[PDB]
């Protein structure tokens, strides 16, 4: 359920979409100089934050959630009560993050017009959603629903946070293409021993999705690995806690500042 070492095309991706989620933290700071910054997504009252963004050299258009950035945030954290994904009944039985479902349902329809306002223009784009923390959380309930909508839909999540129950997880699993890495349109992206992959707990009925991406230090292609399956490893293995060093910084790059 693990391999040691990826791609370097792959790892430069990672890369970029976790410089891309750490910039969110930061008015998307020194984000790729080929994507133009779009449309804000904003819920003053749950605090939700993010950008629809858009690559025309890649040909995709991007949707980045910013993680916690505030005491409004935090109590959407914290709060792991589980409830029904009823914007997306297709997704049977699915369960979702209470505190990440609140911010879901505050920008939903703004993130699905803004979303559809930009796809409307440039059908044949892929769709990427990515974030890290609280926003990889929002992203992936992004990502789950686009996915009943549109065809070519990504997921690059950092240390994200369980989501959801395991119906969630397949559900996602299944709509990403997750059985094969070969194959996978989720990228679930996790750091040493970062805490919060390992939140909340697994015995309360969560469970993670998509193919795993484990980034050792010191960060490389090479010391990344790929784990997949259902057995405590990786990430998820090392007794991390809460938020700690390795959750703040993602190759190389942290939330804050922007050391890029
Ligand atoms: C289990 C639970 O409390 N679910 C409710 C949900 O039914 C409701 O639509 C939403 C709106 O505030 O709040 C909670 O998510
Ligand atoms: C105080 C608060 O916001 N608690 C919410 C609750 O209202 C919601 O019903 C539940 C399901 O998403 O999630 C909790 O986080
Ligand atoms: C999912 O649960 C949690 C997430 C965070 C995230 C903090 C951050 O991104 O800075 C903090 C406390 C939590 O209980």
């Amino acid at each position: 359920a693990s391999t040691q070492g990826i791609s370097e095309d792959l790892y430069n991706r990672l890369v970029e979409m976790a410089t891309i989620s750490q910039a969110a933290y930061a008015d998307l700071c020194n984000i790729p100089s080929t994507i133009i910054k779009g449309e804000k997504i904003y819920n003053a009252q749950t605090d939700i934050n993010g950008w629809i963004l858009r690559d025309d050299t890649s040909k995709e258009i991007i949707t980045v959630f910013r993680g916690t950035g505030s005491d409004t945030n935090l109590q959407l954290d914290t709060n792991y009560t589980l409830t029904p994904f009823d914007t997306l009944p297709q997704c049977n039985d699915c369960e979702v993050h209470g505190g990440y479902y609140i911010g879901w349902i505050s920008v939903q329809d703004q993130v699905e017009s803004l979303v559809k306002q930009q796809a409307s223009q440039y059908p044949d784009y892929a769709l990427t959603v990515t974030g890290h923390a609280l926003g990889a959380s929002m992203a992936a309930l992004t990502a789950a629903q686009l996915s009943a909508t549109y065809d070519n839909v990504r997921l690059y999540t950092f240390g994200e946070p369980r989501s959801g129950n395991q119906a969630f997880a397949s559900y996602m699993n299944d709509a990403f293409q997750v059985s094969s890495p070969e194959t996978t349109q989720y990228f679930r992206v996790t750091h040493s021993n970062d805490g919060i992959p390992n939140l909340p707990p697994a015995d309360e009925g969560y469970a993670h999705g998509g193919v795993e991406y484990w980034s050792v230090d010191p960060y490389s292609a090479q010391n990344t690995f790929v784990c997949t399956g259902d057995e405590v490893q990786c990430c998820e293995a090392q007794g991390g806690q809460g938020v700690n060093d390795a959750h703040t910084t993602y190759f190389g790059m942290t939330s804050g500042a922007c050391t890029w």
